[PDB]
RNA sequence: CGCAUAAAGAUGAGACGCGUUUUAGAGCUAGAAAUAGCAAGUUAAAAUAAGGCUAGUCCGUUAUCAACUUGAAAAAGUGGCACCGAGUCGGUGCUU
DNA sequence: TTGTACTGTAGCGTCTCATCTTTATGCGTC
DNA sequence: CGCTACAGTACAA
């Protein structure tokens, strides 16, 4: 009758179990549908549901942004062609048409095969004249001759298409501020521009050039002018010119030849040194090592020069290949020092070109347009249009430019015209769109869902924070006393401690708070420092306009928008002080609204709740009481302020990977309720990933990072805080925190970093994001940009480890970086990335599973109890119970119910059953702890330490004998009782045998969730041309036999077809039954009309009613109970579970972890002799694995290999042997076959690359719990 | 639940630099040639999920998804119990 | 001409802006 | 709180 359900929830598994009051799992005879002979099957009410973990929308967002970028770049090119078309039709009408067909082959082109000029000799002359596009760019910038319009279009389209970063907001003119000769009109900067640019080097070299008459006041070449509102005093012009000079000359090599195109000059310089070094290297290789010439300059697969140009070898790979060849030869000293500087044989389109700003291209484009405006009037007519096309960028607060058909757009448009960069200002309403950029994202108030929350830096919200912490301060404080302490302490100090309170108010004019007050009026002090009017802030009438000021400052960050919103209030303030106020940027919003805290008033008292916090007589209630006190009128107002399950999950925001676990466990609960005849359970047990730790441990794990930086710098004895002071709240920034963690020095290059130019530096992940998802502090490293651009899909190389291993140790012993961070940095010493590094759990699954279990508690408590009364707010029909994993782990570790995850997927169901058993025993044994453990209820040395001790000692009733902390045992009798009632709640007799029997049960309903695969169509790598037909066409008109294409298509689901295929030169319709893979591209076309799609594949007389959709992980059953999961249409997977007996599992868990039990020496000796007397269990386990493999795995050669390896190493110690048998279950583990390894030998997987046997097998349609099945025998079809 | 300090992650927008693919950048000589010697190599165009229609400088890899009967779809409905045992579940007995 | 066996292959590095979450500790609260 | 299908080449019929 009565029963309980226990659940274990992971990111890939949902374990479920049903128990009665006797801790027994029921078994039922379930009906079986389908055409098979079986009509009833006995199944136990215990199992687990396995599924692929849900994916976050990060990758989809990156692909979407890339798609938008490509679309807008093509639109920029289209705008430029639209401008140029009228004049281009005069000189070459087919020119843009030839540029469009440049991808096509000779037969597919509709014009001459030469794109630019349409004939061989002119194209050859053009390429001889300009080897690169940069030669043409420099020629158009510098020369004054009238050039061909096609070359002008080529240059302009080159800089428009590839336009450089927009991280610099100033002008940074390269026409005259480029050259370092600004010093003579300042009073060269060449010295530090050759050396390392840093404050100390600038100071010492400035003293070296000129012993200063004023150390901080030299008025020229100072670090203040190198590294707009600060001009209120009136060296400014020369200061900004020298700043632009030092920045541009850091980006680009110097150009003493005067030109307006420094970038093209630097690229031509790279080309010239590349040509010279190539010729010299060819001569030296031919003269010294003639045998290596063929390998280096012809073999393109050996990372040589042919591999550097024609092959896929990068610059780093080519350098590390060619360094031994260069060092073993003679006369290669300068080439060696160029290779050390990474300046040898460089290309132009390199990885480090991301540092180049868009202003250089803007200057070059402006120079070309100024040169060519006289000859071509239309260039001068719309020079501003071309400049706008190059320089326009959609603001991030506007978003996509949709017309109401995008689920991501929030833009509103004033008019209905098409948006171009020229008329973007007169069409798009930037103010409302900028408002909606923040309003669409900030959350609503929980108590008032209908209206938005306040900013955190609101003055009203800060008065809230103060009086809400203060109202429970006891020495209760009266309202006059609270007013006085606020006036004399909170309005006078940004941070107030209890000592300042004691020695400033109570001395002349405490429990409930610790050493410092959490509440402060930071915004009040900021406006005191800005406005310089305490009376204006203290006035009550101007509260709403101050709130509008805070809202305006928080919503907007652009200067023009802030000034546009701020112009209404300009007649109370002076122009200098709104100019100073508009610099105050606010980020962060509060947890409460304006109406809930100061708009609503009590019906009888008439006060706002903030007034209630200011003065509550002697009661001194806070918001929690004031919303849960029935006497005030706030509770029913909040209550008045307050259908498919898919809708109950559609409205819950957050990561989409929580929805998979939520939906699976709720549907499992629903089906389990349906199975037992619509009878609701007594209580439902939820695995909670929460814990309880010591107060000291929790405070150590939650201390300020500012203290960590202080101890690290003090251990290293650095003075970076003396030069660069900082607070704790300024370390919330990622880049500043990583700069301070590395003591202002770059981690990959031995140089001092610049604190004021962190935007040009990159946050590298030591383990690549392409390899494994890990955004921890142990992985993040701040470094200069070009090095991180070079570290594409790689751990930093061996050379930087040998260079800077001393500094890594220096920071490691300074307690600034952890041991894991050092191991990541020194990963290249151990072989770098490998398959073993790929394995192991990651913390993202932990965070997602915590979110999932919290939502499990909420949704299950909402769904299960759907009844209430007028006096009883909810009838607790079902009690949702959340135990912590520690209690179940201790239950496993104290009564020898060990689990290992390597053997089978039964551990999920066993953990769920143990959850149910422990939860029911705990609620039955202590009904006074019902309100503690059941969700929705509440009971109302450190407190956390006391809670940890109480949760540690609560399980002591399970044990037969309890050993106290003094080493003395205690007696607790075998049969437990409820205490208040003589009811039996735990027997240390029959119930332990029952739980042993359940944990040894062989049949557990393990179900792999069948999913239709969705995602990318194929792998992103575009493969070269070939005669194979497996190449996927990259476009409709692009035949992959000529143009190449993608490979490895992903199939959505497989389809069983029964039709005829014309086989033989004498055509005859032979009937055939086979699986066909429906790829993701063909999914829509197949579901549109399956018959015509199958007819186009060569089939005919297709039995339409016989088509069975077979998604991935579809289950088939064959002889001797052998089951294969359909991985794809051409691949199967292992689908059987090995039910090893519990004694063998306990023996394996005790044999492994041989000397790391950390229990007691008597227990360690007990396990010592226990594993010693039963060493024959290894042979029994090998026999069991061999029998299971011969029955179901059908990998005979690998079986002989593992048997020979076990026989040859049977004299090894028990630790290593048992560890390798733990590794051995990978052969028999359900899922894809994987390559495991024994002691020394490595066993390659046996792949099941044949789906012929499942065409005559028994297809199983398992439900969400697998109890309801529909077996289909496919041999009766066709 | 609010405030404060952690840590690990989510959602959305604007951008950059590469990479890949085909074509253009006349290869020369000895050559019956299979080939061999020599020369050259750095750049550009186009595409960057096939595409879709509400045609937007928009959207297209997230989430949802056992089988059967109704329903365009959404959605709804569909499967006996007790006992004795256990190699992926079996056997025995009542029930309509 | 069609199945099997063994080995290799797979898109990548950031920058600037916003807002959130669930766990851990110190205070009040139900 | 987990963890490969497809490509390409070489042999058996
Ligand atoms: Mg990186
Ligand atoms: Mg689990
Ligand atoms: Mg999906």
């Amino acid at each position: 009758k009565k029963y309980s359900i226990g659940l274990d929830i992971g990111t890939n598994s949902v374990g479920w179990a049903v128990i009665t009051d006797e801790y027994k799992v029921p078994s039922k005879k379930f009906k079986v549908l389908g055409n098979t002979d079986r009509h009833s099957i006995k199944k136990n009410l215990i199992g687990a549901l396995l599924f692929d973990s849900g994916e976050t929308a990060e990758r989809t967002r990156l692909k979407r942004t890339a798609r938008r970028r490509y679309t807008r770049r093509k639109n920029r090119i289209c705008y430029l062609q639209e401008i140029f078309s009228n004049e281009m039709a005069k000189v070459d009408d087919s020119f843009f048409h030839r540029l469009e067909e440049s991808f096509l082959v000779e037969e597919d082109k509709k014009h001459e095969r030469h794109p630019i000029f349409g004939n061989i000799v002119d194209e050859v002359a053009y390429h001889e004249k300009y080897p690169t596009i940069y030669h043409l760019r420099k020629k158009l910038v510098d020369s004054t001759d009238k050039a061909d319009l096609r070359l002008i279009y080529l240059a302009l389209a080159h800089m428009i298409k590839f336009r450089g970063h927009f991280l610099i907001e100033g002008d940074l003119n390269p026409d005259n501020s480029d050259v370092d000769k600004l010093f003579i009109q300042l009073v060269d900067a060449k010295a530090i521009l050759s050396a390392r640019l840093s404050k100390s080097r600038r100071l010492e070299n400035l003293i070296a050039q000129l012993p200063g008459e004023k150390k901080n006041g030299l008025f020229g070449n100072l670090i203040a002018l190198s590294l707009d509102d600060d001009l209120d005093n009136l060296l400014f012009l020369a200061a900004k010119n020298l700043s632009d000079a030092i920045l541009l000359s850091d980006i680009l090599r110097v150009n003493t030849e005067i030109t307006k195109a420094p970038l093209s000059a630097s690229m031509i310089k790279r080309y010239d040194e590349h040509h010279q070094d190539l010729t010299l290297l060819k001569a030296l290789v031919r003269q010294q090592l003639p045998e290596k010439y063929k390998e280096i300059f012809f073999d393109q697969s050996k990372n040589g020069y042919a591999g550097y140009i024609d092959g896929g070898a990068s610059q780093e790979e080519f350098y590390k290949f060619i360094k031994p060849i260069l060092e073993k030869m003679d006369g290669t000293e300068e080439l060696l020092v160029k290779l050390n500087r990474e300046d040898l044989l460089r290309k132009q389109r390199t990885f480090d070109n991301g540092s180049i700003p868009h202003q250089i291209h803007l200057g070059e484009l402006h120079a070309i347009l100024r040169r060519q405006e006289d000859f071509y009037p239309f260039l001068k007519d719309n020079r501003e249009k071309i400049e706008k096309i190059l320089t326009f960028r959609i603001p991030y607060y506007v978003g996509p430019l949709a017309r109401g058909n995008s689920r991501f757009a929030w833009m509103t448009r004033k008019s209905e015209e098409t948006i171009t960069p020229w008329n973007f200002e007169e069409v798009v309403d930037k103010g409302a769109s900028a408002q909606s950029f923040i309003e669409r994202m900030t959350n609503f108030d929980k108590n008032l869902p209908n209206e938005k929350v306040l900013p955190k830096h609101s003055l009203l919200y800060e008065y809230f924070t103060v009086y809400n912490e203060l109202t429970k301060v006891k020495y209760f404080l009266s309202g006059e006393q609270k007013k006085a302490i606020v006036d004399l302490l909170f309005k006078t100090n940004r941070k107030v401690t209890v000592k300042q309170l004691k020695e400033d108010y109570f001395k002349k004019i405490i429990s409930g708070v610790e050493d410092r007050f959490n509440a402060s009026l930071g915004t009040y002090h900021d406006l005191l420092k800005i406005i310089k009017d305490k009376d204006f802030l203290d006035n009550e009438e101007n509260e709403d306009i101050l709130e509008d000021i805070v809202l305006t400052l928080t919503l907007f960050e652009d200067r023009e928008m802030i000034e546009e919103r701020l112009k209404t209030y300009a007649h109370l303030f002076d122009d200098k002080v709104m100019k100073q106020l508009k610099r105050r940027r606010y980020t962060g919003w509060g947890r409460l609204s304006r109406k809930l805290i100061n708009g609503i008033r009590d019906k009888q008292s008439g006060k706002t709740i903030l007034d209630f916090l200011k003065s509550d007589g002697f009661a001194n209630r806070n918001f929690m009481q004031l919303i849960h006190d029935d006497s005030l009128t706030f509770k029913e107002d909040i209550q008045k302020a307050q259908d498919s399950l898919h809708e109950h999950i559609a409205n819950l925001a957050g990561s989409p990977a929580i929805k998979k676990g939520i939906l699976q466990t709720v549907k499992v609960v629903d089906e389990l309720v349906k199975v037992m005849g619509r009878h609701k359970p007594e209580n439902i047990v939820i695995e909670m990933a929460r814990e309880n730790q010591t107060t000291q441990k929790g405070q150590k794990n939650s201390r300020e990072r500012m203290k960590r930086i202080e101890e690290g710098i003090k251990e290293l004895g650095s003075q970076i805080l003396k030069e660069h002071p900082v607070e704790n709240t300024q370390l919330q920034n990622e880049k500043l925190y990583l700069y301070y963690l590395q003591n202002g020095r770059d981690m990959y290059v031995d140089q001092e970093l610049d604190i004021n130019r962190l935007s040009d530096y990159d946050v590298d992940h030591i383990v690549p994001q392409s390899f494994l998802k890990d955004d921890s502090i142990d992985n993040k490293v701040l470094t200069r940009s070009d090095k991180n651009r070079g570290k594409s899909d790689n751990v930093p190389s061996e050379e930087v480890v040998k260079k800077m291993k001393n500094y890594w140790r220096q920071l490691l012993n300074a307690k600034l970086i952890t041991q894991r961070k050092f191991d990541n940095l020194t990963k290249a010493e151990r072989g770098g990335l490998s398959e073993l590094d790929k394995a192991g759990f990651i913390k993202r699954q932990l965070v997602e599973t915590r979110q999932i279990t919290k939502h499990v508690a909420q949704i299950l408590d909402s769904r299960m109890n759907t009844k209430y009364d007028e006096n009883d707010k909810l009838i607790r029909e079902v009690k949702v119970i959340t135990l912590k994993s520690k209690l179940v782990s201790d239950f496993r570790k104290d009564f020898q119910f060990y689990k290992v995850r390597e053997i089978n997927n039964y551990h999920h169901a066993h953990d769920a059953y143990l959850n149910a058993v422990v939860g029911t025993a705990l609620i039955k044994k202590y009904p006074k702890l019902e309100s503690e453990f059941v969700y929705g209820d509440y009971k109302v040395i450190g407190k956390a330490t006391a809670k940890y001790f109480f949760y540690s000692n609560i399980m002591n009733f399970f044990k037969t004998e309890i050993t106290l902390a003094n080493g003395e045992i205690r007696k607790r009798p075998l049969i437990e009782t409820n205490g208040e009632t003589g009811e039996i709640v735990w027997d240390k007799g029959r119930d332990f045998a029952t739980v042993r029997k359940v944990l040894s049960m062989p049949q557990v309903n393990i179900v792999k969730k069948t999913e239709v695969q969705t995602g990318g169509f194929s792998k992103e790598s575009i493969r070269p041309k070939r005669n194979s037909d497996k190449l996927i066409a990259r476009k409709k008109d692009w035949d992959p036999k000529k143009y190449g294409g993608f490979l490895w298509p992903t199939v959505a689901y497989s389809v069983l077809v029964v039709a005829k295929v014309e086989k033989g030169k004498s055509k005859k319709l032979k009937s055939v039954k086979e699986l066909l893979g429906i790829t993701i591209m063909e999914r829509s076309s197949f579901e549109k009309n399956p018959i015509d799609f199958l007819e186009a594949k060569g089939y005919k007389e297709v039995k339409k009613d016989l088509i069975i959709k077979l998604p991935k992980y579809s289950l088939f059953e064959l002889e001797n109970g052998r089951k294969r999961m359909l991985a794809s249409a051409k691949q199967l997977q292992k689908g059987n579970e090995l039910a090893l007996p519990s004694k063998y599992v306990n023996f394996l868990y005790l044999a492994s972890h041989y000397e790391k039990l950390k229990g007691s020496p008597e227990d360690n000796e007990q396990k010592q002799l226990f594993v010693e007397q039963h060493k024959h269990y290894l042979d029994e386990i090998i026999e069991q694995i061999s029998e299971f493999s011969k029955r179901v795995i059908l990998a005979d050669a690998n079986l002989d290999k593992v048997l020979s390896a076990y026989n040859k190493h049977r004299d090894k110690p028990i630790r290593e042997q048992a560890e390798n048998i733990i590794h051995l279950f990978t052969l028999t583990r359900l899922g894809a076959p994987r390559a495991f390894k024994y002691f020394d030998t490595t066993i390659d997987p046996k792949q099941y690359r044949s789906t012929k046997e499942v065409l005559d097998a028994t297809l199983i349609h398992q439900s969400i719990t697998g109890l309801y099945e529909t077996r289909i025998d496919l041999s009766q079809l066709g």
